[PDB]
């Protein structure tokens, strides 16, 4: 047995020369180009194994879902997590605190927090009148403010510059994540960790955050009770008490911090750019918007708010919705795995711990799931009788152990943040249709910024 084929690299350097300079995306796909779906990468001086296409990656994730369910570290936020909280711990830490966080979030309904959120935002997008903005901030706004309420207990005010603060500082921390300097630091962090750099600012970032979060817990525990546990951090500190003469227990101070930090962190920013990029198609093709909203009319009127048993009665803005996630693709390359053993796969051995990206953007793209992959189509998601239709290549939430966490929730939040906007406003923009350009990151690609109105409609 041996790894996957691929370019042969240099002892330091790995395959650097043969990476292309737009960035890790790029590079993968060209060398799909050459070596097929599955081939092995140096990045610095570790094998990678790349995974494209739906039909590879399934084989991996789906079919030795349990070889491939290890995490792999991100160079930049590695000194931060450092193995610890849901997403980055392996083994029996990741199975005992994704257990945990599953049952835990699964428990007012997270709907209902919803629908108040959807609620509190069209109230504060009437008060604009129809003048022009950037949604970016509102839109990382309502969705920090769905995970606060998870975990905190309570959501902040709009403009409550506190929040503001911390909001801004957290969510620059992805446009750095994202950047080409990060991509430069995942290949050599070894050498670049001992001079200044964007994963400086990452760490003092996520720290500043970690800070608040630690002041939080303090701020729990002295107030807590242990009959009526209001929040994540109220479960989370009974667990701890009821492990305490376990020593071997992994429900501790640090697995608490990191794991509240990991629900911000993946909970966040792909949400809010989703909604952001939805909202920029939909401007791009207002016979979308305009079925939507007639979708809409029909099913739930105009006076009650969404709720999610409306999805079901609403396929193809359902439609709508998947093919957003899907041209979004706003993590292409996916979140590292590695094999948590010795793996036979397609006839190559990978050793145990290999890395190994998923690229998720190879399989939303893919020719043989997606009529026309490259052009916004709610036809994809659609069968003969307008009725909703699974698509294989759709996984944008990826797939097996490791599947998002918050998928359901992020559904959630898409369809009654899509739909109650749009119940309540048509929109605008200065841009016509005809040049709106959709092209991005990409670490996680993000769209343009833009300008919208929001009109109130009857
Ligand atoms: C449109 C919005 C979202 C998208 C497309 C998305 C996508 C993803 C992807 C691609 C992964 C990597 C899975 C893998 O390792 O292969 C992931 C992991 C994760 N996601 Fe999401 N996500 C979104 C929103 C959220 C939200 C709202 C939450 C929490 C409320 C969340 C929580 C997490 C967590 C905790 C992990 C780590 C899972 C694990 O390692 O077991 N995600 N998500
Ligand atoms: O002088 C400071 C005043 O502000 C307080 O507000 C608290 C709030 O009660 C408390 O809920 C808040 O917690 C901050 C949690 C950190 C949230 C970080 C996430 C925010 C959303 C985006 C992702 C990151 O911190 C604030 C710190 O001040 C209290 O309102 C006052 O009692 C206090 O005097
Ligand atoms: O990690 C060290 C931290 O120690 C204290 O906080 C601890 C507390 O010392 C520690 O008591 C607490 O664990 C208790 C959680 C739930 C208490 C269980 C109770 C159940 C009812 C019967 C009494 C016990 O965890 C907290 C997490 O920080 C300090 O308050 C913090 O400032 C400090 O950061
Ligand atoms: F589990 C999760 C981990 C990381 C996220 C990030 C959250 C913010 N937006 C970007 C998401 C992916 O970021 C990555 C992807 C691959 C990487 C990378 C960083 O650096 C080199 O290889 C989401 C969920």
């Amino acid at each position: 047995g041996k790894l996957p084929p691929g370019p042969s690299p240099l002892p330091v350097l790995g395959n650097l020369l043969q990476m292309d300079r737009k960035g890790l995306l790029r590079s993968f796909l060209r060398l799909r180009e050459k070596y097929g779906d599955v081939f092995t990468v140096y990045l610095g001086s570790r094998p990678v194994v790349v995974l494209c296409g739906t039909d590879a990656i399934r084989e991996a994730l789906v079919d030795q879902a349990e070889a491939f369910s290890g995490r792999g570290k991100i160079a930049v936020v590695d000194p931060i997590f450092q193995g610890y909280g849901v997403i980055f711990a392996n083994g029996e830490r990741w199975r005992a605190l994704r257990r945990f966080s599953l049952a835990t979030m699964r428990d007012r309904s997270v709907e209902e927090r919803i629908q108040e959120e959807a609620r509190c935002l069209v109230e504060e997008l009437r008060k604009s009148k129809g003048a022009l903005l950037d949604n970016t901030l509102l839109f990382h706004s309502i969705t920090s403010n769905i995970i606060c309420s998870i975990v905190f207990g309570k959501r902040f005010d709009y403009k409550d510059p506190v929040f503001l603060r911390l909001l801004d500082l957290f969510f620059q921390s992805f446009s750095l994540i994202s950047s080409f300097s990060s991509q430069v630091f995942e290949l050599f962090s070894g050498f670049l960790k001992y001079f200044p750099g964007t994963h400086r600012q990452i760490y003092r970032n996520l720290q500043e955050i970690n800070t608040f979060i630690g002041q939080s817990v303090e701020k729990h525990r002295a107030t807590l009770d242990p009959s009526n546990p209001r929040d994540f951090i109220d479960v989370y500190l009974l667990r701890m008490e009821k492990d305490k003469s376990d020593p071997s227990s992994e429900f501790h101070h640090q697995n608490l911090i990191l794991t509240v930090l990991s629900l911000f962190f993946a909970g966040t920013e792909t949400t809010s750019t989703t909604l952001r990029y939805g909202f920029l198609l939909m401007l791009k093709y207002p016979h979308v918007t305009e079925r939507v909203q007639k979708e809409i009319e029909q099913v739930i009127g105009s006076h009650r708010p969404p709720a999610l048993d409306d999805r079901a009665k609403m396929p193809y803005t359902d439609a709508v919705i998947h093919e957003i996630q899907r041209l979004g693709d706003l993590i292409p390359f996916g979140v590292p795995h590695t094999v948590t053993k010795d793996t036979q796969f397609r006839g190559y051995v990978i050793p145990k711990n290999t890395e190994v990206f998923p690229v998720l953007s190879s399989a939303l793209h893919d020719p043989r799931y997606f009529e026309t992959p490259n052009t916004f189509n709610p036809g994809h998601f659609l069968d003969a009788n307008g009725a909703l239709k699974r698509n294989e290549g759709f996984m944008p939430f990826s797939l097996g152990k490791r599947i998002c966490l918050g998928e359901g929730i992020a559904r959630t939040e898409l369809f009654l943040f899509f739909t109650t906007i749009l119940q309540n406003f048509s929109i605008a923009s200065p841009v016509p249709p005809e040049d709106i350009d959709l092209t991005p990151s990409g670490v996680g690609n993000v769209p343009p910024s833009y300008q919208i109105r929001f009109l109130a409609r009857h």
